[PDB]
């Protein structure tokens, strides 16, 4: 079989999702900030943060296993598209809040490498993950309204487990984006 | 610039949708029937019927596509935590197929999403992806997905692929008639 899938994953993810949700994301975050102004506190960073584990290990547990990343609130809105606001903690204390999620199509790359078909090893998976990343960034580089409204967080380590701190990785990105504004 | 997307679309649709939605479909249909069979009626056909128009953009709505296709009811939603989204929602719908002014069939029915992706790609204004390219990628997407499913016995027993051309110059074609022919061949 032909396992050159990265280009299809990138265009699927852009055309079928980022192109659809990124234009209205800032307004949904501002709507949330206004609804909950006197109560819940506000989200200053209006970008979508997309976690991109190159090992394609994408959890579905809302990061319950990582106590420094905690689901805070749904970002609300036929097909339904919703997003998630997460709290980041550092030294046990709150440290950040942002709209955050994983690049779901990495789970397709994971299943292909696990599904025990031949001709698609873990190294083949990593090469497809990188090409998926590069193609997506090339697509986003020519859609400046999309590039304005999302940031990819790419990393090599297991997303959960071991000494790598995903919360610190996300926090570092938030502070970088803070410098840009 | 590299618009060879069909292979990725097929694997993504299989892993990220069919493998996720098909195992729970029968229970959702059973729940629908227990709630509705005594008034609205029940659904005897428990398979997901997926439409693959090869040579025409995916209509945004089935009743628009064919006046002989009428929305009946949604199934209970499938909700699941997914890649950081809490309770991501997957919805599926039952349609009735009309013939000569009477309902003639009822089934869970939808379009294959990647064909909509391909259509949007050809309409986005970028150079190098014409209707000709779209048609070639649509056939390859269908072929690849069928190749994958021929290795997936459980899935292929729980969905049915309805693949068809459409005429563009007034040759007779009824989408409901095409679906009905498939439904009546499944009862064998
Ligand atoms: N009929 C149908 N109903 C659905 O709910 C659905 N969800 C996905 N799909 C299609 O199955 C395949 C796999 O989806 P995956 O989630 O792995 O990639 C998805 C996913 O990464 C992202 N995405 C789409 N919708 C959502 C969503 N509600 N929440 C988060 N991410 C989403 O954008 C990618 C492409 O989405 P679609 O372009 O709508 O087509 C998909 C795709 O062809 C669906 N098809």
């Amino acid at each position: 079989a032909n396992f050159n899938v990265a280009h299809g994953l990138a265009w699927s993810y852009y055309i079928g999702y980022l192109r659809l949700i990124l234009p209205g994301l800032r307004a949904r975050i501002q709507a949330y900030n206004q609804r909950h102004k006197n109560v819940l506190g506000g989200i200053g960073n209006h970008r979508l943060h997309i976690l991109f584990p190159l090992d394609c290990g994408v959890p579905d547990d809302l990061s319950v296993a990582d106590p420094n990343i905690r689901f805070l609130h749904e970002l609300p809105q036929g097909r339904v598209y919703t997003n998630s606001i997460y709290e980041l903690l550092e030294n046990g204390q709150p440290a950040g809040v942002c709209v955050l999620e994983y690049a779901t199509p990495l789970q397709t790359l994971f299943a292909m490498s696990q599904d025990g078909r031949a001709g698609f090893s873990r190294e083949d998976r990593l090469e497809q993950a990188k090409l998926f990343c590069r193609t997506l960034e090339d697509i986003l580089a020519d859609a400046p309204e999309a590039q304005n409204n999302c940031r990819l967080i790419v990393y090599q380590e297991p997303t959960e487990g071991g000494s790598f701190s995903l919360s610190q990785e996300i926090l570092r990105h938030l502070r970088q984006e803070e410098r840009e504004v």
